[PDB]
């Protein structure tokens, strides 16, 4: 599924991401918009052999299980194909325990390099939130 714009800022916002770790709303849609182009299908495949799944782009390496990243933990305890699902609950779950572990939202790299320190809020402007 490739959501709208408002369509997945009321979507993270029902799933409790506005604010979640101290980061609002804005910054998660920003995330989502550079890292999948809000294409829940999105997949990308690393130079470590690991594979980025979804929204947010979430790894193989650490977070889901693909079956084709040796070494691999599945912390999020979920298949990686849960992460393409047009509902987005197995990606914000998956995405509230990594932002918890330490390093906040400079796990996406998108967001380091293209939202962070920008006026994130325009991402959800005009929405009826
Ligand atoms: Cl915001
Ligand atoms: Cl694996
Ligand atoms: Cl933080
Ligand atoms: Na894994």
């Amino acid at each position: 599924k490739v959501f709208g714009r408002c369509e997945l800022a009321a979507a993270m916002k029902r799933h409790g991401l506005d604010n979640y770790r101290g980061y609002s709303l804005g910054n998660w849609v920003c995330a989502a918009k550079f890292e999948s182009n809000f294409n829940t299908q999105a997949t990308n495949r690393n130079t470590d052999g690991s594979t980025d799944y979804g929204i947010l782009q979430i790894n193989s390496r650490w977070w889901c299980n693909d079956g084709r990243t040796p070494g691999s933990r599945n912390l999020c305890n979920i298949p990686c194909s849960a992460l393409l699902s047009s509902d987005i609950t197995a990606s914000v779950n998956c995405a509230k325990k990594i932002v918890s572990d330490g390093n906040g939202m400079n796990a996406w790299v998108a967001w380091r390099n293209r939202c962070k320190g920008t006026d994130v809020q325009a991402w959800i402007r005009g929405c009826r939130l």
